[PDB]
């Protein structure tokens, strides 16, 4: 089972998610990211089970990353589902902020508003090694 699950918006956070994966693997963490570890079967169930298995939930907040979660009260959006799973399971949630604007809580479904209460890490292009070192300090 992975130490770290990486949750990301495919259309805007793919590159940072992949960069986080490489760095965390280099520092000895087992990482789940969909394009490497999601394999055959019903992907909804497999993705939720993979969130449940990982102690750490690394959430890539690229610009607009939570937009598709807004008004998604039937919880059809995959990132929304992954966040609710990490929250419900009491995972160590580590938001990574990359150009993301914090929305007002009331624009998000009630079942994920708590994600805004976790201490986040600002991604620094100019100081990436230091950013990675801070992420590692945050991981359990
Ligand atoms: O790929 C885009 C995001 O939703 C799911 O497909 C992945 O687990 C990732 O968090
Ligand atoms: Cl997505």
């Amino acid at each position: 089972t992975p130490d770290v699950f990486i949750s990301y918006r495919r259309n805007s956070g793919s590159q940072l998610a992949s960069l986080l994966k490489v760095h965390l693997q280099l520092h000895g963490f087992s990482v789940f990211i969909d394009v490497e570890k999601l394999e055959a079967g019903k992907f909804e169930d497999k993705l939720i089970q993979s969130v449940m298995g990982a102690r750490n939930f690394v959430l890539v907040l690229s610009p607009g990353a939570l937009d598709k979660c807004m008004q998604d009260h039937d919880c059809k959006d995959w990132v929304h589902k992954e966040i609710v799973t990490a929250l419900s399971c009491g995972k160590n949630i580590v938001p990574i902020i990359d150009g993301f604007e914090w929305p007002e809580p009331q624009v998000l479904p009630e079942d994920m508003q708590a994600v805004l209460t976790f201490n986040g890490i600002k991604w620094s292009h100019e100081y990436q090694e230091a950013t990675i070192e801070k992420i590692i300090r945050f991981l359990q």
